[PDB]
């Protein structure tokens, strides 16, 4: 019935309800680093998160997300390949059952343990619902997670997950600073793509950072304790909620760095 990541409702099934699944600019993709072209005309990314207002954290049955106040230019992404101003709406993660899988984008076929998506929408379209219907409506900042040392800025997130174990649970999650999730370098790859979950709309300028962040085994283990199911249903652990790499087709990935 509903789409998911299982054998009978996973990514290979999605095209039946969402035919754009087989479209011309689908995400994620493998980033072949030796084929990506350095584009000296790409500006540095501008990440302005100082006034970010987080609101809530929610288990939505496919991942968990932290949502922000996007009614004002408080946490915005600009520059890079983007024209105009993109407001941060939410961030969420994709992760695996094991450390060797979980990311959606891959780098020379390498899978990371997880991938962070910070979802922004173009203010010129007024609301995110309008923006998803535009070819340049969204900008998603993708950040790889590898397992090693802990990420201190992630800990406030993992500590509240026990309160949103099952689908539909939400909790107050104020005063969270997403700057604590960023790597040192803002070097990136960029390409035109799509949402990686239904409706798979082709509305995203992808900005994928070259430098992963490191998270600890205990931190990622807490991700894996979440549930796909709702309270009172048979427990199915929320793991491997990633879409695999899709055909690049007629696209060139650009790099901001040599
Ligand atoms: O996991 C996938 N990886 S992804 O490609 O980065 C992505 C983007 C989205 N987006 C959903 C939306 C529309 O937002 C809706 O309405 C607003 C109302 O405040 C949101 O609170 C709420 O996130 C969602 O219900 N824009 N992007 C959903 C899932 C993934
Ligand atoms: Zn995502």
């Amino acid at each position: 019935h509903h789409w998911g990541y299982g054998k009978h409702n996973g990514p290979e099934h999605w095209h039946k309800d969402f035919p754009i699944a087989k479209g011309e600019r689908q995400s994620p993709v493998d980033i072949d680093t030796h084929t990506a072209k350095y584009d000296p005309s790409l500006k540095p990314l501008s990440v302005s998160y100082d006034q970010a207002t987080s609101l809530r954290i929610l288990n939505n049955g496919h991942s968990f997300q932290v949502t922000f106040d996007d009614s004002q230019d408080k946490a915005v992404l600009k520059g890079g390949p983007l024209d105009g101003t993109y407001r941060l709406l939410q961030f969420h993660f994709h992760w695996g059952s094991l450390d060797g899988q979980g990311s959606e984008h891959t780098v020379d076929k390498k899978k990371y343990a997880a991938e962070l998506h910070l979802v922004h929408w173009n203010t010129k379209y007024g609301d995110v619902g309008k923006a998803v219907q535009q070819p340049d409506g969204l900008a998603v900042l993708g950040i790889f997670l590898k397992v090693g040392s802990a990420k201190p800025g992630l800990q406030k997130v993992v500590d509240v997950l026990d309160s949103i174990k099952t689908e539909g649970k939400s909790a107050d999650f104020t005063n969270f600073d997403p700057r604590g999730l960023l790597p040192e370098s803002l070097d990136y790859w960029t390409y035109p793509g799509s949402l990686t979950t239904p409706p798979l709309a082709e509305c995203v300028t992808w900005i994928v950072l070259k430098e992963p962040i490191s998270v600890s085994s205990e931190q990622v283990l807490k991700f894996r304790k979440l549930n796909f199911n709702g309270e009172g249903e048979p427990e199915e652990l929320m793991v491997d909620n990633w879409r695999p790499a899709q055909p690049l087709k007629n696209r060139q990935i650009k790099a901001s760095f040599k």
